């Protein structure tokens, strides 16, 4: 089907009750005086589409002369995929495209646009203009650095960003000073301030530490039981994968040290191990970030090089970047027993080019960050929706088969996305970091594994044709799409719905329409309890099988879901492993070694009622 | 007496093992590995004297053959008064001086110092060669400067600096932010981010919020036991003392509101007042700080302005202002029954160019301070010993005798402080807002009251004389010298003994622990050896002479502690210097146990009525 037909299949459908409520409470823009200036969904998509639009007045390629057609067309195509909830870019871009703008610029009808009222939106965007969701800044280690860092905390978690840091250049508790006296309080003690800071400020953030630095125990045991509650915490491992499961097999030493501290000591890696999974078990709290899996595809290292995440894991980035993100609904194009893979490749043309636009009428409050953005241009494309297609397709999300689908399915995206980066790069520039990038560089880089699809070969000749235009430095990346996806009526990023009937502070559609009615009203009530399927009985197996909830799946399985969609994204990943209560900190370390021979770039897991 | 005579009767008396351990402690030099580079207090007086000398390389006086010897003149007089301990820097300048130079020049005989050694040593002082304990800084109404702010206070301590604010900029709790349907969080919310900071950096601070804000009554339950741990607190008073002690006299109401919020609040001042009282009744939080009348008296006022103190209270900085002190152990001037005005006069110059040559080779960490203090100069001379004065002179503190005595003491010190100051801005020049300072713009104009003494029409005179030539917007304070007044063995401050004797212990390798009787040395000194002994016991038990039988009255009358004096003779005391120091002064009113919020409030009105800057109160036993 072409994508305008899927388009009018779903513009016209109503957000539900539930995402009205949402979109109400957080989205439509008030007035001074708490009025609302957006009373609909088609408000908030006609803003968004119009201010994202008028990055094409930077284009090159149109002339002055046939820009406001080109540029209402983007507005339109935006607007059109935007209402009808197929593609909708992350929280910030939704809460502050606009910002600044004359209000009666903002709703006017597209075929009254000027060339001279795009100039107007382009020129009037404020300094709370900022789109993106994700942040890494450097923490130096020197007092200069960590209080300039905890500024900057302030000032992008004020206008609506996430952050996070990797803390290791802190020199260890209790190292020389080159001051009079006395001694360095370590990396956890400024993390503190950082938490005060932030917790005055919002009155969510990241926090690794990697996994040789001598504050390592402390590190791992700092949300046990003064927390540190706006911190995820998740242990770094700069090393390559393979090294550290070596190491494990083997019963090795791990040597901890620092370049500015005479503290030094060894510890076993399994001991180690063994007490993250043992807090993980208890409290969730640290996950593990794969750096060195992260730098092997990142295609800027070794000259620049990711050393944090985001606070939700998915975006690997290097120091002073920022992405911003977007996510496909992909349940909405299941068609007659397929994915509609026709108007999929248009709608993914259509999402890079508008979260490639975002970048132009972002706006940053720190200047270093305006400056890795340019040069860079990372994008976050992602998808939500995923289970809900599977229920359409009638295939368990714990099965090999739900796996393949998956990987073919990310494949096709990753391979239309890096087509479409090649596209912009010709139309619009390149990023200006390709020439040093390992697109340039390298023969048959790719920037991630592959491993699963027949679109290999296809992804791989898309990727040499990328040495000459590319306008992004990397484009993929799956987000936990917390709000967008209940925006959306649609299950969250690649998750299996955690479950099918409830009460959010509600009974799924895709099983409404499956089960007999009658069959539904009777279980609806112990569907509540128990918060299964599995264990009603008498309904039909077929129905129990396809409609699993995330503790009906087990923890191998989300892992190898994790994974083979890792195959074909060249960010990260946010993916919980939920663990059944009975799960032992055994069960948690053997996820930690299969997710070592796995292609994940890092490992959440939460053990149901841990918490 | 002559200065030098007065020096040679001290220069060989060794610090008391009690000081030498606060020495080691934390006084004498170290190396990267841990090992003393400084074993004695003569090394520490070498290293600073030597440091402090080297500013003489600026002096556009001294012609090049000149040079050397005016140096080594300098050191020499510096190492002598340090040695003897009749005058000790503030602890920064003790701790940081020479960080960043050559060990080999540090210690070296002076008579192997050539113009090149003194050259090195003023080129390689560090970024950690800062020498003034007292600061301020702005915290403005944005994230962005409220965190800038941090980011100060957190460099200004790591460096050994003392640093307050005065957080009124904040718009309240509630208020309107442009842009955002978000509220403002509000002064005392941000502090907490001070607060923890650091914490963390020192694994006190003041802060000021004044009396109009309408986060007031917050702010002063802010340290209420339900924890601002690491600041002083003090409400600010920007207006007229004479204003708020009619407003009160009259029941009358105070209108809290802010320049950048609609939120406004009428409170009776009386109310206000009484639950300030109350919490420092309980807690010893928070304070007064009379902004008004500091600013009163600053010869840059309006121009600029004294918004905070430092921790101790006892100056009265503008915005990225510091100040280095530095203090007189007057004690040591006791001369058969008179203070020594002569060799004291001798010393008061020599400390004033001290202190002026520490800002030349003074380090801070902020561009913005280093600017302040080069326009302004200001420095705090005061005095320490001043109650082991009065127990020589058998005066009794908790007299009008004392307070005579202490106006005239601070006003002969005050005279030849600015006097000095006079004949420095001559010699190596003014400070550079002499031109649009009070000094130069207008006639009689005094930064003190006076009152109080005899010295006041030569006083006057100097002032007029300092239109022409100033080095210094102010010279003058009386600091708590906790730390430096152990080191010279002496009484803190102007303040009276808190005890006569107690209990120490020295930490010894095998025993321990151990029982090491204190007296106060001049007790010792004038009591019989034979009744001493007796009572001894019973004056560690009860801490004071009050009670006890059988010690003569005039020993009882004079060797009176602080909780011997009255809440109002604390006050006086404090008023009388406060009448002949440009800067402010440090002072504890202590009360009693058995003092009442009534009492509290007697004190504060009182305060209002005399000429202090601030109050800061503790009642025995509160804590
Ligand atoms: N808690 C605490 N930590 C400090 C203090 N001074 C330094 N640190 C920690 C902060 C940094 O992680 C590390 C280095 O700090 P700085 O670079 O500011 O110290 P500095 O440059 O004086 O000495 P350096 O030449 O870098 O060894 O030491 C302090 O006063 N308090
Ligand atoms: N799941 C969930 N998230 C919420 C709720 N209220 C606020 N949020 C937050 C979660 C995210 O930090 C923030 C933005 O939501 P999005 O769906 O745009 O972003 P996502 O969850 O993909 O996280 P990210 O983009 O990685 O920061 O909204 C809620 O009630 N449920
Ligand atoms: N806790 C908290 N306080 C804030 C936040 N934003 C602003 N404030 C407080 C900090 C300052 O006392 C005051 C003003 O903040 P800024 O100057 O950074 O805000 P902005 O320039 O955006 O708006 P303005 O024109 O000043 O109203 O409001 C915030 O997001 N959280
Ligand atoms: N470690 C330690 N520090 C102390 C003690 N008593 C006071 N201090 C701190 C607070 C002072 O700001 C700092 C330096 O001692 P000083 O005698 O030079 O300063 P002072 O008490 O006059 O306070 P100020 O110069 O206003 O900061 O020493 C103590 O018993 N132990
Ligand atoms: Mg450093
Ligand atoms: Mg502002």
């Amino acid at each position: 089907m072409k994508l305008s037909d899927l388009i009018s299949r779903w513009i016209d459908v109503e957000p539900s009750k539930n995402a009205q409520i949402i979109l109400r409470d957080r989205y439509f823009m008030k007035d001074l005086d708490g009025n609302y200036l957006e009373t609909k969904w088609e408000d908030v998509a006609r803003r968004v589409a119009r201010v994202v639009a008028t990055a094409e007045l930077l284009n090159p390629s149109y002339k002055k002369n046939e820009k406001l057609d080109r540029i209402k067309e983007w507005e339109d195509i935006f607007f059109r995929v935007l209402k009808a909830r197929l593609f909708i870019p992350n929280s910030p871009t939704l809460f502050n495209a606009g910002l600044g703008v004359k209000h009666d610029l903002l709703w006017k009808p597209i075929d009254q646009m000027t060339l001279e009222d795009y100039e107007e939106i382009y020129r009037s965007r404020n300094h709370l203009h900022m789109l993106s969701a994700c942040f890494v800044v450097p923490v130096g280690d020197s007092i200069e650095e960590i209080f300039e860092a905890v500024k900057e905390y302030a000032l992008i978690t004020k206008v609506g960003g996430g952050v996070g840091s990797n803390f290791s250049e802190l020199r260890p508790k209790g190292s020389f000073v080159a001051g009079t006296h006395g001694k360095a309080s370590g990396p956890v003690s400024f993390m503190h301030v950082f938490n005060s800071a932030i917790s005055v400020v919002k009155q969510a953030l990241m926090g690794i530490l990697n996994i040789n630095h001598p504050d390592i125990e402390e590190f791992i045991d700092a949300k046990k039981e003064a927390v540190l509650n706006f911190f995820n915490l998740s242990v770094g491992f700069p090393m390559d994968k393979k090294e550290i499961l070596k190491l494990y097999e083997e019963d090795g030493e791990l040597e901890l040290s620092h370049p500015r501290s005479t503290i030094r000591k060894k510890v076993k890696i399994r001991e180690l191990f063994r007490k993250i999974a043992t807090n993980a078990w208890k409290s969730g709290d640290p996950g593990l970030a794969f750096l060195g899996e992260m730098n092997k595809y990142y295609p800027l290292y070794p000259h620049r090089k990711i050393n944090s995440t985001n606070p939700c894991g998915e975006i690997g980035l290097s120091d002073y970047e920022a992405c911003n993100l977007g996510s496909i609904d992909v349940a909405k194009f299941y068609n007659n027993g397929f994915v509609d893979l026709e108007a999929l490749q248009e709608l993914v043309q259509i999402a890079v080019r508008f979260l490639d636009n975002v970048i132009d009428v972002n706006v940053f409050p720190i200047d270093k960050i305006t400056k890795a953005v340019k040069e860079s241009r990372r994008l976050g494309l992602g998808i939500m929706g995923f289970a809900d297609l599977l229920y359409k397709l009638e295939i368990p999300y714990n099965s090999q088969e739900a796996r393949d689908f998956a990987a073919n399915l990310m494949a096709f995206i990753a391979l239309h996305a890096h087509r479409t980066s090649y596209e912009l790069g010709k139309e619009k520039g390149n990023f200006p970091l390709l020439e040093i990038s390992r697109y340039r560089t390298e023969d048959n880089f790719v920037p991630f594994a592959m491993g699963m699809s027949n679109y290999d070969d296809e992804i791989r000749e898309v990727m040499k044709m990328t040495k000459e235009f590319r306008r992004n430095v990397a484009l993929l990346t799956i987000a936990p799409t917390g709000s967008i996806s209940n925006i959306a009526d649609t299950s969250s990023g690649l998750e299996p719905n955690f479950l099918l009937a409830y009460t959010r502070f509600y009974v799924n559609q895709v099983l409404r329409e499956k089960l007999n009615p009658e069959i539904l009203k009777r279980i609806e009530k112990e569907l509540i309890e128990k918060g299964s399927l599995k264990d009603i009985p008498d309904v039909p197996e077929k129905i129990k099988k396809v409609f699993v909830v995330a503790l009906d799946i087990d923890p191998m399985d989300h892992l190898l879901m994790q994974d083979a969609f890792q195959r074909y994204v060249d960010n990260n990943i946010s993916k919980t492993i939920n663990m059944p209560q009975s799960a032992t900190v055994d069960d948690v370390l053997n996820v930690y070694l299969e997710a070592l021979r796995t292609n994940v770039r890092g490992i959440t897991v939460y053990r149901d009622g841990s918490l």
